[PDB]
């Protein structure tokens, strides 16, 4: 039995309000790494089945996430945490977007979706992004001082969602807006915003952008998904589609772009190398280090032995990327930030698999973009006061961070 | 060899702006009970000796606590963590204090001092701080909400000070301040309040009031401490001075930081809190000091070799008594994550280890604890937090610095 | 006068030649007839460079004055190695100038004086008695074999044990040091394809940046204390700039005395009357003519920071010359006799190690005193060698190596 509290829970977003529990998973690692989470009657965050599978080591991850044959997305969904009081109903929602589906429905809408995220929709985003990472930086090494999280984090990965939907700059601002509310819902910070009408705002804009772009077909990537190659997004299911990105594509990027600061600065020595070298392989290491998504869990369809534990049809598996990414046996010094670390095979983006995120290379493009922008404006930055977390059972999120940034 | 990261110290105050390392501390426990804590060269907070031994076990923590005659407080002070840059005279003006002395010069001051805090001096106090106490109470549940820091845990432990110095109540106005700037001085929050300045201060209201209670002598404490007893023994001013400044820093951030954390307690487990409020068990008061032990850490010097459980402990190294790692030794408390106000018996050394240095304002601080619970509770029995404390940046002190919450419920 | 005798579309920095032989006859017919003379270069074949050709410098005077102008003749601009794949990427030579060969002053210089304090006599000479040990030992290794390769059992491993010594590196990182250090060069040859430099060089500035962390709480007698701790004025290498000393050393100062002892056994095997003269007397003049005759750097270049006139002809600002060391050690005016091979010749003045100037060699001392060192072993532990077959020659554009000599120790 692994040296923890009795009854303690590492879904608890008490925990995540206060504390990445690094020092929690090191335990269960050399304990325990599969071991039962068990919860108390009421307290399994929405799902009441006594408890879960709490999956800690990287190898683990990697099997759970390549035989989704056996763990089930659809099941349960991949949140492992909500209000312990949500209604079964309102998680089951979840199943209306690629990441909670299966095979055969997910390789469908996989295989259709992928039209946006080739290389050239991608890549042809570089210039205005850039050109917006530089004025991002600018004008916060304008303003002296501020909350880097808004000033610095929040603004690109926001734009490289309107940039990748082609959304005019006049609904650029509304997006954001119904993008944020659907953000850190289970913190007192936002506890009076009601994301299901956010939400319902998003499908209805995505429904006239489908509607509009349908009557005036241009080159790029919604008329691309809305177009039949005879397989195509139906009107729903791009609504669907812009929400998932709406929510995909924000919170996670904005939070590696504040814990890799948060990293840069308690080790300065990298800032120095970073800053002289501008290596491509930061991006990655930022993603290690900040580990945005916790955790994902899948659902058992059938009894399963996994690293010689018997999972059972039916249980939950918690996959915990946050400890995962700093598995002893993978990773040489992996408390180390080392933004030369290669390989990095690290799985923030989650492991090998069907449900791989399909956003990791506009993460690192966004990722690599700003902190180049950083480095050019204000190279002497330097914290202020501790950064406050946010109440999430599964995300890793900054809400807030006050920086210098002359220095 | 425990599982801990590479570099790791146990009284860097980045932690505890952050968090308690509450799972590091049971992992030495478990793994390395007494640990060289390595410290890098100009990250010794201070100090320049390569590190100190961690102390993480309940009864190592005690049997240091009793062998003063080895382990010193003098030597370099019972705080473990400065500022880095902190020059070495800075160090050692601490040794002006009882705290930091070792026998025979803490001895005397020691029994003088002693019948300022005694059973009947503190119950003097009771009807004061009752009323008091029931006062901020009920302005908090008016004010509906507000910051449970500031408008329940700050005002009473000052009072308390303040009325056991018999201090006008046209003074404690500046008495609060000069007290309160010296906290939280490593936190960036008031990083730009100096200590030296307020010390100075104090120093000089108290020689004031040596020199007027001098002229009209009272029934009190101040004159007390400077009129000769009956063996001839007294405090001069300059000792005076220092009790004071002793008096006014030693009675008020550990004391708030036990009721803030101890309603934190009390929210985390609604179960104790119903408890509490039906019973108002006189248990309650020592739980609540073990499960916020305020001070983490407590340092001394070995003034010679000492094996202490199968460890060598060199002359002139350090060992740091973690009380917060002792107060949930599971060796000693079969339950120690276990919040129970009918904890009995309760060896915690939230107020240090037995021996010569235990603290002396124990019955003060558990009384003022007692009163401002009984008062939270009749006047805002449903309180409810609202958002997450703000931990204070400091590498032996355990604060809150606010917390956030519906009084009203 | 006349064009100088070469084959049409001749290029000196062709790392095909180089695979193969030692383009001598080439250099002489240069300092006979065009002792300068434009190296002109096709379209997609300047190795890296894309400005149709460079300056062949071929004289040793010349070669010393544009090392003694580095005001004008610039190793920044372009770097100093003359010769990549083809297809290099532009960004892939300029990362390069994060080391101090690739520095101009004021940033060289100030580099260049905090690394002084790793490389003065005394600290080189503390290194005398375990190289000694241990070159005594590779050579009796070599010696109980019988027969191998004289590159890879006699002259790889005293030049690694020279830079990790120098360093205070712990003997079991020895292994990972030395495979990082080999895998930074040679990748144009066939048999290194796979080698990935980028990839090393990252892994040893990690590796060296961990080193500079932990020493400088537990400062041990190696320069690296004396790198990293500040002076007066408070000057020393940041933890990144000591990783990039080290991937510098673990360049500079490995393949080049490798080199040098290869061919320099080559030589004496060429010269038996020199073998014997050096078994008898042990010259320590020995090591210049090696390296004069290895000339393990067949060339590095600069670039002309405005226009110069050098002897008579008009470089142009924004090109490139080549230094051809090479040919300059074989300079007919400066050597009598160039082409003896003579262990006692004295003065020696070689430019092996570079032209006398603000780059200059700050590891010739530790390279010689490692030359001698092993050579000494080997004339104590197998003073009857004798080649079995011909050298493998490096296929490079600017290093001129041996990978492979089967060598019968025995003889
Ligand atoms: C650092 C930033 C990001 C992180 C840490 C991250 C993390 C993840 C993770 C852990 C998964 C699921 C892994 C699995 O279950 O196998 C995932 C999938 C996904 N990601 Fe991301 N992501 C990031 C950026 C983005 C961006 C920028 C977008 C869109 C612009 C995006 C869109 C998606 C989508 C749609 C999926 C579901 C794929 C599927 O179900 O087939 N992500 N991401
Ligand atoms: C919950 C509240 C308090 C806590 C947690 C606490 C904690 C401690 C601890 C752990 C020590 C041990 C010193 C050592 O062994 O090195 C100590 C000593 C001391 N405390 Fe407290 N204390 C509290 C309240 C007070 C109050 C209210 C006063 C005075 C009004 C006070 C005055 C002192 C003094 C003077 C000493 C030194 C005694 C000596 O050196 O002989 N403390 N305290
Ligand atoms: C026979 C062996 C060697 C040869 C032929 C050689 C050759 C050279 C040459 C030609 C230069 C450039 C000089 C210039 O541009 O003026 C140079 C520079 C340099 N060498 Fe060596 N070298 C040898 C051994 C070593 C060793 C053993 C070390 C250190 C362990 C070393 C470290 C360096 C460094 C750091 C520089 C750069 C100096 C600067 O740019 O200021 N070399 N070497
Ligand atoms: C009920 C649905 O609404 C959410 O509760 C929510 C889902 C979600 C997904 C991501 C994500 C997924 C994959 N890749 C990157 C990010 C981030 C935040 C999310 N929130
Ligand atoms: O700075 C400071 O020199 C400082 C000293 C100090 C002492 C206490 C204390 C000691 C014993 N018992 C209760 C409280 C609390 C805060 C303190 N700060
Ligand atoms: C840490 C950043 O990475 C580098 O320090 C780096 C080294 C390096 C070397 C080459 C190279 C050298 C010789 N021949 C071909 C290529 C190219 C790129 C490089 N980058
Ligand atoms: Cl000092
Ligand atoms: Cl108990
Ligand atoms: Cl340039
Ligand atoms: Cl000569």
């Amino acid at each position: 039995s692994p040296n923890l509290p009795p009854g303690f829970d590492f879904t608890d977003p008490a925990i995540y309000a206060e504390r990445l529990p690094v020092a929690e998973f090191a335990e269960l690692r050399s304990a325990a790494p599969i071991w039962w989470n068990g919860q108390d009657p009421g307290k399994g965050g929405g799902f009441h089945d006594g408890g879960f599978w709490a999956i800690t080591k990287l190898n683990d991850v990697k099997e759970i996430s390549r035989h989704s044959d056996v763990f089930s997305s659809y099941e349960n969904g991949v949140i492992p945490r909500f209000k312990n009081d949500i209604a079964r109903e309102d998680i089951e929602v979840q199943r209306f977007v690629m990441l909670n589906m299966d095979a055969p429905h997910h390789t469908r809408l996989r295989k259709i979706i992928s039209r946006g995220f080739t290389p050239r929709a991608v890549g042809r985003l570089h210039d205005e992004l850039q050109e917006r990472a530089q004025k991002i930086a600018a004008e916060a090494a304008a303003a002296g001082s501020g909350d880097f999280v808004e000033q610095v984090s929040c603004e690109l990965p926001l734009q490289a969602i309107a940039g990748l939907l082609g959304v005019p700059q006049e609904d650029r601002g509304k997006l954001f807006h119904w993008s944020n509310e659907m953000t850190g819902n289970e913190d007192p910070e936002y506890a009076h915003i009601d994301p299901k009408a956010s939400s319902a705002e998003l499908i209805g804009y995505a429904m006239k952008m489908a509607e509009e772009k349908a009557k005036n077909p241009a080159d790029d990537i919604v008329t691309q998904l809305i177009q039949a190659d005879g397989e195509k997004l139906s009107d729903d299911e791009f609504g669907f589609f812009v929400v998932m990105l709406a929510v995909a594509g924000n919170e996670t990027t904005r939070n590696s772009i504040t814990q890799g600061m948060m990293a840069f600065a308690e080790h300065p020595d990298q800032w120095e190398l970073y800053k002289k070298v501008r290596p491509e392989t930061a991006a990655d290491e930022i993603v290690r280090w900040a580990t945005p998504v916790t955790a994902f869990q899948r659902t058992a369809l059938r009894d399963y032995e996994l690293s010689g534990v018997q999972i059972k049809k039916g249980q939950r598996v918690v996959m915990f990327y946050r400890s995962a990414n700093f598995d002893e046996e993978v990773f040489q010094d992996p408390f180390t930030f080392n933004i030369l670390r290669n390989p990095n095979p690290h799985v923030g983006f989650g492991g090998t698999g069907a449900h791989y995120c399909i956003g990791a290379n506009l993460a690192r493009m966004t990722i690599n973009l700003i902190f180049n922008a950083v480095a050019d404006h204000m190279p002497d930055l330097k914290p202020i006061s501790a950064p406050e977390r946010l109440r999430s059972g599964w995300l890793n999120g900054i809400k807030h961070w006050q920086v210098d940034y002359t220095g």
